């Protein structure tokens, strides 16, 4: 699924993602606008052998279990697979985990590189919320 932008504001929103740890909606939504171009089906293999996965990017050494990144924990206890679903709950919920795991935001490098201190509210406006 490729949300729209206001869409997916409105679906973060619904899943408590607006203000959770200090972040405005407008974050969440520019960090999966450069993760993923708002598709739940995005994919991207690291050197590490570890992937990311879904609208957030959400990353197989750490957060799910995909039985191929040797080594790796599942700190979100899901297979990877669950954060491709056209439904974000599964990625809402982990990322609430690792938006609180002490580096806010900073977690997603995407966020720190192109939405970190710019007009993040950009992404939600015009939309009805
Ligand atoms: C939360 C999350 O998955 N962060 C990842 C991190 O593993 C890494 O720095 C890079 C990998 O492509 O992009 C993302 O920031
Ligand atoms: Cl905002
Ligand atoms: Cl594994
Ligand atoms: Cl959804
Ligand atoms: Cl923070
Ligand atoms: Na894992």
């Amino acid at each position: 699924k490729v949300f729209g932008r206001c869409e997916l504001a409105a679906a973060m929103k619904r899943h408590g993602l607006d203000n959770y740890r200090g972040y405005s909606l407008g974050n969440w939504v520019c960090a999966a606008k450069f993760e993923s171009n708002f598709n739940t089906q995005a994919t991207n293999r690291n050197t590490d052998g570890s992937t990311d996965y879904g609208i957030l990017q959400i990353n197989s050494r750490w957060w799910c279990n995909d039985g191929r990144t040797p080594g790796s924990r599942n700190l979100c206890n899901i297979p990877c697979s669950a954060l491709l679903s056209s439904d974000i709950t599964a990625s809402v919920n982990c990322a609430k985990k690792i938006v609180s795991d002490g580096n806010g935001m900073n977690a997603w490098v995407a966020w720190r590189n192109r939405c970190k201190g710019t007009d993040v509210q950009a992404w939600i406006r015009g939309c009805r919320l």
